[PDB]
């Protein structure tokens, strides 16, 4: 979970689920779909959530990513396509980068998370899993 309340993401986490697995996409891929959102818009990146667990006396708790649209997030400042550690930039061949994407952030319980989904023809980053 979150102890600093997080921006909230409009869609679902990707959960990496097998070690040494990099979360990437083609380029031009890897904006979650959105009802109606024009592919103008489509642009921003995703957010590595770092996890940590507890220490048991049993036995490693691997990052959840993040979606967000250009211009919003907790990278809503930084330049598309920078290198950042743990921001993963993406954008259809339709967007203009340069601009923020005009879309409202998420929230209160007026709106739950949309379960992330990819167009046909979208390379899923192999040992991640899609929540949802
Ligand atoms: N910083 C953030 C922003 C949104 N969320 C949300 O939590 C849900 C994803 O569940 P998991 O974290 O268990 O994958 C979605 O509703 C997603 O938007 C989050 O867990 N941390």
């Amino acid at each position: 979970e979150f102890n600093v309340v997080p921006y909230y993401s409009w869609f679902s986490g990707i959960t990496q689920f097998q070690k040494g697995k990099e979360f990437e996409f083609v380029e031009g891929q890897g904006v979650p779909i959105a009802p109606g959102v024009p592919a103008t818009e489509a642009k921003g990146y995703w957010y590595r959530h770092n996890r940590r667990s507890f220490k048991t006396a049993d036995g490693q708790l691997l990052p959840r990513w993040y979606f967000y649209y250009l211009g919003t997030g907790p990278h809503a400042k930084d330049q598309y396509g920078t290198d950042i550690d743990g921001v993963y930039w993406v954008a259809s061949n339709q967007a203009d980068v340069n601009t923020p994407a005009d879309i409202v952030d998420r929230d209160p319980s007026s709106d739950e998370a949309i379960p992330t989904r990819f167009p046909p023809g979208t390379v899923l980053p192999q040992g991640y899993y899609i929540e949802g």
